[PDB]
């Protein structure tokens, strides 16, 4: 086996000092870029969310950035996800993604920020091939804890989107994955 | 394959409507039974936490029911646990055990109460056969998301022992599971 780089939307290899938008293969009214923004009930200072927008045709999305366990943004390895924009004072620590704890009213954890590079926590995902078009992002939370006989003994899953006050907010999820690519800034 | 029942200290199959102390097969100061108390970083208004005593000879646990799925109590199928005690007014609902959120300082889940029964949130456990000596307590926290190509799409983890302010303080754990026996009250 070979570890298979993952590329954007024009072929270039993914590069740790690039940005992109996280774009959806849907169209129109089933499309809509990843973003950071404000969650109704969250109590954070600062913007602690990561929606995808209701449709494409408007705002782009928040640029992000990749950190793999270095050094190369390769399908099905951890790293950390991080909105790459400036930042209010207050907020510059509000910007690496993360998976929050179990919210109860939707029976999964929510996408937020707020996370830290390189610790064994829930700031981990991976870029995988989808199964209907493209790519998907799995989460990997908990990687200090053995997940008995799992991949690797690691707890993953598929990250979709839920509705919370009629918005897309991403979340794990079991069935429809968000497939996505990546549009270099 | 057929599932097997567990059974206590005296052999005879656990039954859900008898109490159970949770008791540990290591002897002395590296004893103690499972008990209900207090968190110290705890903000509930009732006692919330699961613990085993620092040695057998004192006090002896909190005792315990099970509630499987229906209708008998097997290895190695979700149930919930509940300690079955009086309890004040405020406290009826810190009783059934759940696993709580990631904790940063430990980097594993802690065990407390406050959970529920009959639901797909982070209340089921498991008993299984230890790998040395007697049972061992396995929870299966988030049995609404999947975890990808794990045994039945669920992760799950053993149930061992940190140290919080100088006491046992029972959490998801790698090695060393607590190894437990089961004594009818």
């Amino acid at each position: 086996p070979l570890p298979k780089p993952v590329l954007d939307t024009n072929g270039k290899e993914l590069n740790p000092d690039s940005s992109y938008r996280i774009i959806s293969i849907g169209r129109g009214a089933l499309g809509g870029d990843v973003y950071l923004g404000k969650s109704p009930n969250s109590d954070a200072p600062c913007p602690d969310g990561v929606f995808r927008y209701n449709s494409d045709v408007g705002p782009s999305g928040t640029p992000v950035r990749f950190i793999p366990l270095s050094t190369n943004i390769f399908e099905d390895q951890l790293l950390n996800i991080q909105f790459n924009i400036p930042t209010v004072k207050l907020c510059v620590s509000y910007t690496i993604w993360k998976v929050g704890n179990l919210n109860a009213y939707f029976r999964t954890m929510l996408l937020e920020t707020g996370g830290t590079i390189g610790q064994a926590d829930n700031s981990y995902f991976k870029i995988v091939k989808s199964s209907k078009i493209g790519y998907n992002l799995l989460s990997c939370p908990f990687t200090s804890i053995i997940c008995l006989r799992c991949p690797e003994d690691q707890f993953c899953a598929k990250v979709g989107v839920v509705i919370q006050n009629g918005k897309r907010r991403l979340a794990l999820v079991n069935k429809n994955p968000l497939d996505v690519l990546f549009q270099e800034v």
